[PDB]
């Protein structure tokens, strides 16, 4: 059987197991990003985590949202990885549920590994899943494939499955994308370590693009849960 070994329902408030992240960090993120990322802009409403991204002028940046990540308290190692979620669509978003890998601090990115369980960007009727890495020629490399999601503003769950053999990614139970770490084929080796869990909405980037839709603002996404599964 999967057991589940960490959750977040945010029934009370937030997981003391969350740690936030602030500011629009190098270079927007690494990606250009225009937000700059508070503590303030992640609330708590009838059992769910709410991100709201604002426009709002801080720093010599001018929208605001939440990054939040399990770094330095939870991480883990395969197992089923799960939220329910509800998130905007609009030109310049792109909210984001991934994980990365614990070694990031020593190893840097893209080494350190990313797990994306979903992304979104602007209107898209769809969602992706994507894993990142440095291959053995020590390139950088990543795998994505995406899933028909008509109305991403609806909950729905968003989930990895993962072991020693393959990544899997679902949406509502539904396979869509999937990878072999057998191995460390194609240099996927740095995928048998701890990794920990973020959610954030980033506003505009070099995937969304930098065309923003300000009459969108605020926009919330939420999040009924997190749930970590092992064998
Ligand atoms: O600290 C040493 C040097 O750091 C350099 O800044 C780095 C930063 O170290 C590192 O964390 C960052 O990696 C990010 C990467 O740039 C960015 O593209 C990536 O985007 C994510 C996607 O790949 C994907 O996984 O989906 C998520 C969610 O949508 C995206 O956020 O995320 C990486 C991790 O955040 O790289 C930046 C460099 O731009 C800096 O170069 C140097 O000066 C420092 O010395
Ligand atoms: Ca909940």
């Amino acid at each position: 059987n999967w057991t589940l070994v960490w959750q977040d329902e945010f029934t009370n408030g937030i997981s003391s197991d969350w740690v936030f992240e602030t500011g629009n960090g190098n270079s927007g993120w690494g990606n250009n990003e225009l937000q700059y990322y508070r503590r303030e802009n992640a609330t708590v409403e009838n059992g769910n985590l709410v991100i709201t991204a604002k426009r709002e002028s801080i720093g010599g940046y001018n929208y605001t949202s939440t990054r939040m990540k399990t770094q330095g308290r939870k991480s883990w190692k395969y197992g089923k990885v799960e939220a329910r979620i509800a998130m905007p669509s609009f030109m310049g978003s792109w909210p984001a549920f991934w994980m990365l890998g614990d070694n990031i601090s020593s190893v840097g990115w893209p080494a350190c590994g990313a797990i994306d369980i979903m992304e979104h960007v602007n209107t898209e009727a769809q969602t992706h899943g994507t894993i990142h890495w440095q291959d053995h020629n020590n390139t950088y490399a990543n795998y994505s494939g995406s899933i028909p999601v008509s109305s991403v503003t609806s909950y729905h769950i968003y989930t990895i499955e993962w072991d020693a053999s393959v990544i899997k990614w679902f949406v509502d139970g539904n396979l869509y994308h999937e990878a072999s770490i057998a191995n460390g084929v194609n240099g996927t080796s740095e995928f048998h370590n701890n990794f920990f869990i973020l959610l954030n909405m980033a506003i505009g980037g070099n995937w969304p693009g930098f065309n923003i839709d300000n009459n969108a603002f605020p926009a919330r996404m939420l999040v009924d849960y997190v749930r970590v599964y092992q064998k």
